[PDB]
C-alpha cells in the first residue's frame, strides 16, 4: 500500500467564516453542548458539533474560535456552497498562488502546487483564510475549512518557501491520537454522505489490527500482513484494502491527499466496503477497510 506524505475579497457576511474571532459560548448558545470537546498539541482545543445534515470541527485557543471545518448537506459557507462546480470560485474571487503573511513578526510564504490551488485552495477572506476541498473527479466543493493565520502557519498544509522555516510543536496530549481517530472515522463518513453512500461501520478487530500494523511497521505495509492478520485473527470477509498517511497535522488535510490520490480515493468512496478500523499514532495514519 502506497505511503502518502504530508484586488481582494470581502470578510463573509453570514456563515461558518463569520464564527473566526468569535466566542466558543455563541456556537454552545446557538447548537447546544458539543459532542465532543478535546485538546490538541499548541494549546488549542477541539469542539465537534454535529447532526443528519452538517458537520463541524470548531478550533479554539483561549477559548476564541480560530478555524472551523465544516461539510454536509446543510452549512452555510457562503461565499461558497458545498457542491458548487469548483471552476465558478476562481470567475469573481482574487486568489494568490504565492500567499503571504506574518505570525508574531515571522513571514511564513506558501509554495502552492498544482494540485493545491484547484483541489484545495487558499483563499483570503478580509483579514481570514479559506481553504476549499474539491474532488478531482467531480470537480465539486467537498468542504470549507475558514482560519486564521496563525491556525494556517500551526497547520502549515503547504509546502513551505525556502526563506520560511516550519514552526516546533510542544507534546501531543493524550487525548489527540484516540480523538484524530474518531475524526478520521467520521470526515471519512462525511465523503462517504456527500456521494450517497453507506457509512461505514467501526470495527474493532480491524482497529486492533490496524494499531498492530502500524506499530510493528515503524519498529512499508504489505498485502500480506494485512490478509495475513485478518487471517490470523478469524476475520470473515469477501474483500480488503488499507489507506495509510505520514507526518499529516490534520485529518482535513489526510483526506484531502487520500481524495486526490484515484486508488485511496476509490477505497474511501467504494460502495462494496461496510466496516472500517484505523489507527493514528504520531505522524501516522492507517484505515483498513472491509467488505463482509
Amino acid at each position: 500500500f502506497d505511503v502518502l506524505e504530508n484586488a481582494e475579497n470581502p470578510k463573509p457576511k453570514e456563515g461558518v467564516g463569520t464564527w473566526v474571532g468569535k466566542d466558543i459560548k455563541v456556537l454552545t448558545s446557538k447548537f447546544g453542548q458539543a459532542d465532543r470537546v478535546y485538546p490538541f498539541r499548541d494549546g488549542y482545543k477541539n469542539y465537534v458539533f454535529k447532526d443528519k445534515n452538517s458537520y463541524y470541527i470548531v478550533s479554539t485557543k483561549r477559548e476564541e474560535i480560530v478555524s472551523v471545518y465544516a461539510t454536509g448537506e446543510k452549512v452555510n459557507v457562503s461565499p461558497l456552497k458545498i457542491g458548487q462546480h469548483s471552476a465558478e470560485i476562481f470567475n469573481h474571487t482574487s486568489i494568490n498562488p504565492e500567499p503571504s503573511f506574518k505570525v508574531d513578526g515571522k513571514k511564513y510564504e506558501f509554495e502552492l502546487s498544482d494540485e493545491d490551488l484547484k483541489t484545495q485552495t487558499l483563499i483570503k477572506y478580509g483579514d481570514i483564510y479559506a481553504q476549499v476541498y474539491s474532488d478531482q473527479q467531480s470537480k465539486k466543493v467537498l468542504s470549507v475549512r475558514f482560519l486564521t493565520k496563525e491556525m494556517l502557519a500551526d497547520i502549515e498544509p503547504y509546502q513551505l518557501n525556502s526563506n520560511s522555516t516550519s514552526e516546533e510543536h510542544n507534546k501531543r496530549p493524550v487525548e489527540q491520537n484516540p480523538n484524530q481517530l474518531i475524526s478520521l472515522y467520521e470526515v471519512t463518513n462525511e465523503m462517504r454522505k456527500l456521494k450517497g453512500l453507506k457509512p461505514l461501520k467501526i470495527n474493532s478487530d480491524l482497529a486492533h489490527i490496524a494499531s498492530n500494523n502500524l506499530y510493528e511497521a515503524t519498529s512499508e505495509f504489505t498485502e500480506d500482513a494485512l490478509r495475513g492478520q485478518l487471517d490470523k485473527n478469524h476475520v470473515t470477509y469477501k474483500t480488503t484494502a488499507q489507506n495509510v498517511g505520514y507526518a499529516f497535522n490534520d485529518v482535513p488535510t489526510l483526506i484531502h491527499s487520500w481524495m486526490n490520490s484515484d486508488i485511496h480515493r476509490s477505497r474511501l468512496l467504494n460502495s462494496k466496503y461496510d466496516e472500517m478500523g484505523g489507527d493514528v499514532m504520531r505522524d501516522y495514519y492507517s484505515l483498513i477497510f472491509l467488505e463482509k
